[PDB]
């Protein structure tokens, strides 16, 4: 797997750019080319950065299911949580080298992770336009009014000290919003929900020559 040495200022947690997504639409969240890149063919909401707390929840009234609300839930940002795409980025430091196995205990309603250079975006350009790679390392789909499947897992090798661009591609198409998010790293320590000190920021710098590490073993 593809790694990363930006040598900017290192901000804390993850980026998380927020798009719309169509109510009740049962049909674009499960697009392959859709969670990979083409939730951002339409104009982007807005974002908040420094997120370390990863996992989602959003809840509402079932009287209220078939409809749109507005909610500050996801993330502080002011949206309507019911149908929403959010798009979150970063990299991911691991303390140690060896396999680290990413997991969704569930997903409500859809919600890839891809891990990599080249695969969640390119080295130090992590504020750019989406890439198209569709190699994700988790897939989570909740079938349409269907039960979703359960504790999705996907591992990835990495080496320690190198940064690992990260990225989290989420859907919500209506009503509740579910993604819970952690890690098992290769002690067998569980990260789970809140990030810190695995995930960082970095500001685009497209200059930089020496960011990209093909091959960190
Ligand atoms: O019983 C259907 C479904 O209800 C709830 O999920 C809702 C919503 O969040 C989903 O996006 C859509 C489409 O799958 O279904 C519901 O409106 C949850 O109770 C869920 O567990 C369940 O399958
Ligand atoms: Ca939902």
């Amino acid at each position: 797997t593809q790694a990363c040495l930006p040598v900017g200022s290192r901000k804390n947690g993850m980026n998380v750019n927020f798009y719309k997504y169509s109510l009740q639409d049962s049909t674009t969240y499960s697009d392959p080319q859709y969670m990979a890149y083409k939730y951002s063919d339409t104009k982007k909401l807005g974002s908040v950065s420094g997120q370390t707390h990863l996992s989602i929840y959003y809840d509402l009234n079932t009287a209220f299911w078939n409809t749109a609300s507005w909610s500050s839930d996801l993330f502080g940002f002011y949206t309507t949580p019911t149908n929403v795409t959010v798009e979150m980025t970063g990299y991911f430091l691991p303390p140690q080298t060896g396999s680290y196995t990413f997991k969704f205990a569930t997903v409500d309603d859809s919600a890839i992770l891809s891990v990599g250079g080249s695969i969640a975006f390119e080295c130090c350009a992590q504020e750019q336009p989406p890439i198209t790679s569709t190699d994700f390392t988790i897939n989570g789909i909740k079938p349409w009014g269907a039960a979703a499947p359960t504790d999705i897992k996907g591992s990835t090798y990495m080496y320690a000290g190198y940064y690992y661009p990260i990225k989290i591609v989420y859907s919500n198409a209506k009503a509740l919003a579910r993604l819970p998010v952690s890690v098992v790293l290769p002690d067998g320590t569980e990260v789970n929900d809140d990030f810190e000190g695995y995930v960082y920021s970095f500001d685009d710098d497209l200059s930089q020559s020496n960011c990209t590490i093909p091959d960190p073993s």
